């Protein structure tokens, strides 16, 4: 049990790096590994990693979570924030196992919107043990030479004492890289759903079959070992997400830009204005426009620190 | 971490009973509950409960596991061993979420034999992290008033240091009743698969979203709280033996045949599977009111004799 994700993240990283159970090479990727590992977070909203040596990217973290909420499998959207994710696209256009959006909202088994069914299940029986979003699909292992097999099995939500608890079940999790964005996204979905249901945030449980540090990340993991997040507004945030996704697409494609004062004047809750400002900052970097230091100064300090460490030549 | 399932079972039972995180009533079923609970077994073959107050039914244990291997969803097979299970059959003929057989061997999401794909995956890449059998299906929540939604999410197998390790992921588990047969079945499938792959047995991990004791079981669970090795399955491909065992299972369940102690010893089966068919003949004696055979009983492994003697003491005690 940990208070924040960063404490759990660093504890687990130390366990795997210094006390691995196995050394092996699944699909040729040499790794340190432990089997059957998990942790509990008492405060899932505190979902960010701020250790400067880790250079956690809060823009990618929100982008991935909103990519899921958009229901999209398109590579162009997410590789803009994480160019290396193109390695898992067989067609150069879409992602399969990596794209949890379609798994949540139009699952390959029947096209089912599982998020809606979970909300209906919890509304009809608040104590339900059945409110599960299935991610994995049985046909993924029937694909020959599949380069992108879902590694999350399911997400479960439970309403307990007026709080929404969440459980993420994964068959495998990269303890150094993937875990940072997976726990961010799963606790983001948990909070989003809690707000929608009018509930407080309960605990988050992460449970993983194989937790591992790839040997190719050993040096960076060692640098990290040698070294408040704001709350989403109450209620139904879908209208805000739709507007943020509109700004996301226009900024990513450089079809729009917004100054610091334009951002502050957007008709959005402050929480979501800051997410749009992250995307405008990222546009300045990727499309080589003038970095806006007034933009940076208006962000929450957690975001300011992420930007200054990720892009010190722009925001440092 | 526990040496045997019985140690983990009793420890989890006492944890839920004495220190439940929640008391609630999903679908109106009042319970004591803990969230996100798991354990690790070092010896998954030692999968049985031998506390007499629990009256664990090794015949049902093997019947459920073989029902899964048969790929069947039929109620008539399994309700013969567990009469109350018909409460989860909407049509009186089949089981849905309770029937893991079709989920393993012909999953409704594409008609996929996942066991075959797991064996192929682990043969092509022994270190694979992908060898997962999915059980739950997203369409199960799509219609209201479903009385039988799968509570197992997935089973994963990993080859680590030449040993087949298993992980069962469940969204919910009855810690007092269902967990006894679920862990039996999952570690049985683990051992079966390891023998097929020519591997030894590693660890088994059980992880469950909601683990609970139903209030209606509290009296029995209190009695259990107030209160011999399991044999190893033979090496190699046990499918041909399973097929023969299933032929005998149906003949005995329908009272179309009977097996004397000498008829059991003459079966063309490894000793391990002869004992399983003997369990079915003993069960036939119970269900069809035939003479309890003392000689059958004496030839069984000690673990099985104790289960029969406690469960049906007038027949086998
Ligand atoms: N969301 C994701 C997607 C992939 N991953 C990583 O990618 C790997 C995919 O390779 P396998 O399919 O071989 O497992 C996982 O084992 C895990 O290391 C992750 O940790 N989180
Ligand atoms: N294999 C199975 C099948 C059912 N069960 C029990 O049946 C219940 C089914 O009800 P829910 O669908 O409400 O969970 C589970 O919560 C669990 O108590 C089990 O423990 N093992």
């Amino acid at each position: 049990t940990f208070g924040t994700f960063q404490d759990a993240y660093l504890s687990q990283l130390r366990d795997i790096y210094h006390s691995p159970e196995f050394r092996n090479a699944p699909r040729g990727q040499a790794s340190r590994e432990r089997i059957g590992a998990g942790f509990r977070l008492l405060d899932p909203v505190q979902r960010h990693i701020s250790v400067p040596a880790r250079r956690a990217n809060v823009v990618f973290n929100f982008a991935e979570a909103l990519w899921y909420l958009s229901g999209s499998d398109r590579l162009d959207f997410i590789q803009y924030y994480a160019p290396g994710i193109a390695a898992y696209s067989a067609d150069g256009r879409t992602l399969r196992g990596t794209a949890y959006g379609p798994r949540i909202f139009r699952h390959p088994a029947g096209g089912v919107n599982q998020w809606e069914n979970v909300v209906k299940t919890l509304t009809d029986d608040p104590d339900s043990k059945r409110a599960v979003i299935q991610i994995f699909d049985p046909r993924e292992l029937a694909v020959a030479d599949n380069i992108d097999v879902a590694c999350t099995l399911a997400l479960q939500f439970l309403i307990r004492d007026g709080l929404l608890c969440g459980i993420g079940y994964m068959r495998a999790n990269d303890a150094f890289r993937g875990a940072v964005s997976d726990v961010f996204s799963f606790t983001f979905l948990q909070e989003f759903t809690a707000r929608y249901l009018g509930l407080g945030i309960g605990t988050y449980h992460h449970v993983v079959g194989s937790v591992h540090i790839y040997d190719s990340d050993a040096r960076w993991a060692e640098r990290v070992l040698d070294a408040g997040f704001p709350a989403m507004p109450d209620g139904d945030n879908w209208p805000h997400v739709r507007r943020v996704l509109e700004w996301e697409e226009r900024l990513r494609t450089n079809a729009a830009r917004l100054s610091a004062d334009a951002l502050d004047a957007l008709d959005l809750p402050a929480y979501w204005k800051h997410v749009v400002a992250l995307f405008e900052a990222h546009r300045q970097v990727r499309h080589e426009d003038t970095p806006d230091r007034a933009l940076l100064a208006a962000l929450p300090e957690v975001y300011r620190q992420s930007l200054a460490v990720k892009w010190p030549g722009h925001f440092g």
